[PDB]
């Protein structure tokens, strides 16, 4: 079977096949629609089509599809599984498995550079200290000075499940948040919670508006540990406006590294739960939601005031004016200092090339639109006018509950 | 089977029980989700089964269920199906239908106003000439000289499909386009198929940026015919800016009544092929789309360039200053001329409110939110935070292709 998607500004029209190798379910069915909703161990028995499956895939992707070396690995993997019940993916497999989750990510516009990651591999850690030397690691080379580039670091898989490795912070670098007595909030109000489980560990909280968390680490299902990140390695960008002096005045600053960190890997039906990846920033993830959300940092309101803009009424388009104001100060805080960044113009345009790309060499690109298009100034971007088709390929990011919800407390 | 929707950004969880009502399918399977694809007669037997379910909520909704009257009514309509192949609705039922087909809307944001439609009957409708007469007067009596009034107007409904009435028209009041001798387009790119049309029926265009395209009427199956909606009930709006003195220069104007005539409207398995209703603009749909999609009026380069902003980087945000300078302009424009408009705060605030409301008194609301968060500054208005559960609903409206690929002439 054949789906087709078209432009509506261009009305180009692609037409999908990869879909046909699509297993797992979205939430929706013939009668609902569960587009919108941002959330919709194994057997042996279970395991070995997965691990087949996937050598399938990696075999064929180098040609080798059929070989006596894809046969031999099969039956490796076979007799591993049915002895040990699990099997360890080879280095060549771990990489290839970890590029695909990313090109297999369905809300990620980023896509177009998949195939330049660098992978990490973290297998042979053993305890919090290993986690977070090798996530330091991680830092100082993904930073590289302000020339960004993409990486991942891949902790053991889940065996039982009661030896889960954890990165229990949901990015590798945030900013602390504390909930005042007069219900306020000081700095980032989305990571209050585990702010108060840092603290409750003993970190020593400096309560300012921007103060890094420290890492919060579990290995091999034990009880996680705290580290500070060292200060030397985490780049920051104070934010500046091209024409407003008074924009730096507002005292804001933002991370260089976005490193998501609370995501689950899976590669050929093995499960990866600490698995830190991190690229660089579309401007509106710090412009429009870190700062915007009235849930964040909400600073649209303070912005406004000072551009002296008619705020009694909201079809002055206030909130938009500074809006935009906000995001070009964003990107030309990050420029200046030398620090990679994409607008979201480039970054939309460049989807729709690697799009257009994958649906000619793979036969589809499973996007989800609702995620896709940027929060601000949606229909001046190519993807808002792109229909898309969204379905779950592996290997595969998943989100996974937060760790203090499920953690077996040893003491 | 029952289902929950979160705001993220107040944590009020919604229980969805409504979906369970649901009947038409999605286009999304457990496989694939078509949330972003725009488009993802009836036997005796099929059409019965319609009926009841329809009559059923009716009589519902008028605490009247299993009543005398409510079974009596049943029992008129099956009688008239199985002697006559089809049945009339009641003028209560014709009201109720429309009106719901509008609350089932799941891609309109103006909900929160569905109970306020002003329904006209226009099923004694015979000829195209009065199919004319009946779309002045919803024209006039919507427009209200600016104070908008939400209107439908309800032609024949579909009989054995050799007999459609069509309004040929995508929108009511729409502007001409037409391809040049040197391969631009004067006014709006996405009419030159109809525009065609319209002047091989004998249109004798203007050949201007903002010509007002005539109807083209189709009544009784019969090929469609010309008229010009007169002059005087098209209210339209020059677009000016409260701070741009040169903004004015630009020569912009929009109409004032956003008027839809190529849905179908289905009520209790009658088909409803014309159509027409309006209610008023929310600001973005001429700002953001019909003046700057590119393949529309596409003047997002003509306002910056008079802006004097830097258009060499993206990164400059040229193009989103430009956007927000052309939907001020729109809102200030019909605010200063008394002309009904809604900015996209102000809707989607009443929008979350109508939500609410359907959720706690229906069981919940069908929304697409693909749909629903207006295309600038999503995130800044609260729709962009909310779960929203797609479904179909009847009575409803559906999108039917246009009649020219199903004409025989
Ligand atoms: C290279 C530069 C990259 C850019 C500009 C980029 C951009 C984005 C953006 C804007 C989002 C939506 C984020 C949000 O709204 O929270 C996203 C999501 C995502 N990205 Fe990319 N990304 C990049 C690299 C990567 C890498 C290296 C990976 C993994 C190897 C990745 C995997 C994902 C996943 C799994 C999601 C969904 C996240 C979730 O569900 O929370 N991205 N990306
Ligand atoms: C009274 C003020 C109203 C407002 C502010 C409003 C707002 C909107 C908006 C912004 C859209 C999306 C339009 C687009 O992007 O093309 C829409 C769609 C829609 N509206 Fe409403 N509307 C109103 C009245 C009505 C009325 C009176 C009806 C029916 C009686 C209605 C039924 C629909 C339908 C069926 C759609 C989807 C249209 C399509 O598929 O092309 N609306 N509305
Ligand atoms: C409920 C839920 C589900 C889910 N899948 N995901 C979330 C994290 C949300 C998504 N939207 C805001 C926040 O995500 C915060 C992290 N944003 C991505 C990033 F900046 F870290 C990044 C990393 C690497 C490359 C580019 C960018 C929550
Ligand atoms: C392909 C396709 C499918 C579909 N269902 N619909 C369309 C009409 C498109 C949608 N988006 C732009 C254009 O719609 C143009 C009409 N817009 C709505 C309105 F302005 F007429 C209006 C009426 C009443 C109240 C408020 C506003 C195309
Ligand atoms: C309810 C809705 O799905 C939710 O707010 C989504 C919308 N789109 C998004 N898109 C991105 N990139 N990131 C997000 O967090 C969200 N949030
Ligand atoms: C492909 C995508 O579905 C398409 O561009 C949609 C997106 N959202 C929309 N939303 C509204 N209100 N109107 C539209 O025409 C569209 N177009
Ligand atoms: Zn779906």
């Amino acid at each position: 079977r054949f789906l087709k998607v078209k432009n509506w500004e261009t009305d180009v029209v692609l037409t999908d096949t990869l879909h046909l190798k699509s297993t797992l379910e979205t939430g929706c069915t013939e009668h609902i629609c569960m587009g919108s909703i941002m959330l919709p161990v194994r057997t042996k028995d279970q395991l070995f089509p997965l691990a087949k499956e996937f050598l399938d895939q990696y075999y064929s992707s180098i040609k080798r599809f059929g070989s006596k070396a894809h046969m031999d690995r099969l039956e490796e993997v076979n007799k591993e599984i049915e002895s040990t019940s699990t099997y360890q993916l080879k280095d060549t497999e771990l990489i290839y498995g970890a590029k695909h989750a990313w090109r297999n990510a369905s809300r990620c516009v980023g896509r177009i550079q998949w195939s330049k990651l660098q992978v990490f591999d973290a297998r042979d850690c053993t305890t919090a200290h290993g986690m977070f030397n090798y996530i330091c690691n991680h830092v100082k080379y993904a930073t590289n000075k302000g020339n960004l580039r993409s990486a991942i670091t891949i902790f053991p898989q889940r065996t039982d499940g009661k030896h889960d490795f954890r990165v229990w912070n949901s990015q590798l670098i945030r900013y602390a948040g504390y909930k005042q007595p007069d219900g306020s909030t000081l700095g980032d109000p989305a990571n209050v919670q585990f702010t108060e489980i840092c603290i409750q560990q003993g970190w020593k909280a400096p309560r300012g508006r921007f103060d890094v968390l420290p890492l919060l680490l579990q290995a091999n299902g034990n009880d996680p540990e705290l580290f500070q990140i060292p200060p030397e390695l985490v780049l920051e960008v104070p934010i500046r406006h091209p024409k407003f002096d008074w924009f730096k005045d507002l005292g804001l600053k933002w991370y260089g590294l976005p490193a998501v960190s609370n995501m689950l890997l899976e590669i050929g039906g093995l499960e990866f739960s600490a698995c830190p990846f991190s690229g660089w920033y579309m401007g509106t993830e710090i412009g429009v939601r870190d700062y915007c959300d009235n849930s964040r940092y909400n600073i649209l309101e303070e912005v406004a005031k000072k551009m002296d803009l008619d705020m009694r009424k909201t079809s002055s388009l206030w909130k938009d004016q500074a809006l935009v104001e906000i995001n070009i100060a964003v990107l030309y805080s990050f420029q200046s200092d030398k620090v990679t960044i994409v607008d979201h113009h480039s970054a939309t345009e460049s989807f729709i090339k690697h799009m257009e790309n994958e649906y000619r060499c793979r036969g589809g690109c499973p996007a989800d639109w609702v995620w896709i298009v940027p929060p601000m100034s949606g229909s001046i971007t190519p993807v808002f006018h792109q229909e898309m088709l969204n379905y779950r390929l592996t290997p595969s990011f998943e989100y996974q509950p937060d760790p203090w919800n499920t953690h077996v407390w040893k003491g």
